[PDB]
């Protein structure tokens, strides 16, 4: 039931979206080690998710996290990169794409930094990177991040499937020693995400 559909570089709409992906590189602690060295990506392609099943999954859990929080979703935009991407966007989030072993519960994690988020475009720790080269920091080979639609209802602040804490819809990794990362984010229901952009990109080699 997904259709992708392509923006072209002049809509206001890919252009708000790349500018999210760009403004929110940073650099990480492992020095490149799991997502590669660079300060910016050259984006190749943004397409629009279209699933009206996947989509109604979303709005209906949305609704009812909404009316637990005195009408209030917290929807954020958040990225999120995965091995899976291709079945996240045919047939949704679930999981199947769930940290085990992540360090605040087996959830559903995504970043605001979609550097953080490009760490995992190849696994865990950046797996064994690309597919064809072997290299976790591949200037050539094209990857793929989502950017979508998370609701957070009433999010358990952690300075720093499973359930979320009694009470709470979701939990916020807030940064507490490194003062440039963005927060990252859990969620315990694949129906609390749509991924509503697939981007295409590389990373680019500092000059
Ligand atoms: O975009 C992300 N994808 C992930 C995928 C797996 Br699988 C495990 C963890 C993360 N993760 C943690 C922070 C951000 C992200
Ligand atoms: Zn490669």
């Amino acid at each position: 039931g997904t259709i992708l559909i392509d923006l072209s570089p002049d809509d206001k709409e890919f252009q708000s979206v790349e500018e999210e992906m760009q403004s929110t590189v940073r650099e990480h602690r492992d020095g490149g080690h799991a997502g590669g060295i660079f300060n910016r990506y050259n984006i190749l392609k943004i397409q629009k998710v279209c699933n009206k099943k996947l989509w109604e999954r979303y709005t209906h859990r949305r609704k009812e996290v909404s009316e637990e929080n005195h009408n209030h979703a917290n929807e954020r935009m958040l990225f999120h990169g995965s091995p899976f991407v291709n079945a996240i966007i045919h047939k949704g989030f679930d999981e199947r794409h769930a940290y085990i072993g992540g360090m605040f519960g087996a959830g559903i994690y995504f970043a605001e930094n979609s550097s953080k988020s490009n760490q995992y475009v190849y696994g865990i720790g950046g797996g064994t990177g690309c597919p064809v080269h072997k290299d976790r920091s591949c200037y050539i080979c094209h990857r793929q991040l989502l950017f979508c639609r998370v609701t957070l209802g009433k999010s358990f602040l952690q300075f720093s499937m499973a359930h979320s804490p009694p009470g709470h819809h979701s939990v916020t990794g807030r940064p507490s020693v490194n003062g440039l990362a963005l927060a990252e984010y859990v969620i315990y229901r694949g129906e609390q995400a749509y991924p509503e952009y697939l981007i295409t990109y590389q990373i680019m080699r500092p000059e």
